């Protein structure tokens, strides 16, 4: 999958981009439909799963019904369709979580659901990146070409999600750990924010929850979460280290399972890992039981 | 393999211990000999490998020639033999490193040498622990039963090796990183020091070297190495985190190979990992290229 960095004045690059998207979306949607068609019958019969299955069929129908893009007029209407579909599918992760929660227990092969979700969610991420990139090409935001930030600061985007997670945490516990950021705090490079926008708040919420729940006696005084940025020519590494007591030995093999939670659907970790690996990186956990957890997010730098 | 914690007044436990050792050593030595007999011919013909092979045969001969232990008089002489053998074999790791260094290049299957060394070095560690434990049973050291410390402080033993590594480092570079220790600094529990005595200085030397070599402009002012102790009911975790620049992507798949070094034989990491895993734990590396490395040593608590 490619994100067109091309720019032009007649607006021809918008046409080429739209034509590529028009070519690409139906194919990738068809792959998701095949995934639904191959789900174990008893899972596929779940009304929420069926609802999502039908959304995808409906998406494929609308996309294939759209005439080949001939001019900017057509391209403009196609963008309307894509916006509609993006919105129609915005709750898909949540619907799948819900539909699978109970139903998947009716199945011996637990590998199956994991594979279906990894494949379905990462293909969806890719689909949404492509579509959103095309739409964003019409925008005149500085330092962006579509959804590509030409000079992303890891520190800045981390801070954005830190403020977000801290507010959620303060609402629930009356306080939140402070976050310190160190390492390559001045790094700036071309990068696509979207996956960080998913992953970072998931990891931050986990770290803050763990910290508060292990400090119930001193909610007014909890250990900082410490984030380290390492930027090299190959990848970006973001280490998130907390003193929230660690992931217990008895839970460790379970925490990367969809649905597993000690508490919201238990999707944060497996989804984040699937996204990271889909993009050529990884997500690794180091548990110091009794002390805390280090989470390492790695993402490959831009292929230009 | 079992370390007899039994104690008695007639000195009968020394007899039982000796009889067990007399039973156990020849068998385990015979296994090492089989390992030499199965080495690729061209490696087995290396004169240094042949020398080590012959040492093991000679060990097996002496052990099997020793009459069955009947009384404390016999047990005492057996201890003399064991002391001799421990001393005769003290340079074995170094001889194997040397004999294998070139010779192993004459071999397609690089898996072979790794397996031979993992197996040979860990079996040897076990053999030396057992023998040294028996000898130590004659000692009256407080807080020890043989080589088992009844109340080991991880902080204390870490500090011992910190002082050791720092002196080596200062000798070579004119300075050494300071080391801070945090987490469960007051932990005390029954534990066998011997494996830590191998592993800790290896990891500390790596961390200090990396730190000095990445700070050649400011040898008088280098970042601390930070060690975190986590003690729980399952394992002991010792995390050693440095700011020495990390292990490069191009080296990462090689650093756990025997002989691989960027500089002394390149044995520190693979040996430490083999020892940790032999004892039911592990050794894991997290590289933040451009920033530093976290090394996680885990060792299972005592099985009583
Ligand atoms: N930093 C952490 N410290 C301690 N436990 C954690 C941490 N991160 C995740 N976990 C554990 O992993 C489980 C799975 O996390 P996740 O997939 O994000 O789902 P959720 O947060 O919805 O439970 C959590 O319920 C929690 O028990
Ligand atoms: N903490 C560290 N930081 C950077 N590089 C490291 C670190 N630890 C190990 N290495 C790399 O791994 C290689 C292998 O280490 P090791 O097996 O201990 O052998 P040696 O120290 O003899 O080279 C080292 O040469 C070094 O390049
Ligand atoms: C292009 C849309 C159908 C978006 C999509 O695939 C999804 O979010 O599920
Ligand atoms: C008992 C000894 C022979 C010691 C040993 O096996 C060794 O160190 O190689
Ligand atoms: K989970
Ligand atoms: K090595
Ligand atoms: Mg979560
Ligand atoms: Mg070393």
């Amino acid at each position: 999958m490619m994100l067109y960095s091309g720019r032009s004045q007649d607006g021809s690059h918008l046409l080429k981009s739209g034509r590529y998207l028009q070519q690409e979306l139906p194919v990738r949607i068809a792959h998701r439909i095949k995934g639904f068609r191959s789900l174990p019958f008893i899972i596929g019969c779940n009304p929420t799963i069926l609802h999502v299955h039908e959304l995808y069929i409906r998406a494929f129908q609308k996309l294939t019904d759209f005439p080949p893009i001939k001019d900017q007029a057509d391209e403009a209407q196609y963008c309307q369709l894509v916006r509609q579909l993006l919105d129609d599918h915005k709750d898909v992760v949540t619907l799948l979580a819900e539909g699978l929660r109970e139903s998947r227990k009716h199945i011996e092969d637990e590998k199956l659901v994991r594979y279906f979700l990894d494949k379905t969610l990462t293909s969806r991420l890719g689909i949404r990146m492509l579509a959103t990139h095309h739409l964003a090409l019409h925008e005149d935001k500085p330092d962006f070409v579509g959804i590509i930030c030409t000079r992303l600061s890891p520190k800045k985007i981390i801070e954005k999600w830190v403020d977000f997670a801290r507010r959620l945490c303060e609402h629930k516990y009356g306080n939140a750990p402070r976050v310190r950021i160190n390492g390559h705090v001045a790094a700036r490079f071309p990068f696509i924010p979207m996956p960080l926008d998913y992953i970072l708040p998931e990891l931050l919420k986990n770290a803050m929850r763990a910290t508060m729940e292990s400090h119930l006696d001193t909610p007014y005084n909890v250990p900082d979460v410490v984030i380290t940025i390492a930027n090299n020519d190959v990848d970006l590494i973001i280490r998130i280290s907390d003193r929230g007591g660690g992931i217990a030995h008895k839970d460790l093999d379970r925490v990367m399972d969809y649905h597993f939670t000690t508490a919201g659907f238990g999707f944060g970790l497996p989804t984040s890992r699937a996204y990271a690996e889909y993009l050529g990186g990884s997500l690794q956990l180091q548990s110091l039981q009794g002390i805390g957890t280090d989470v390492y997010l790695r993402l490959r730098h831009i292929d230009g």
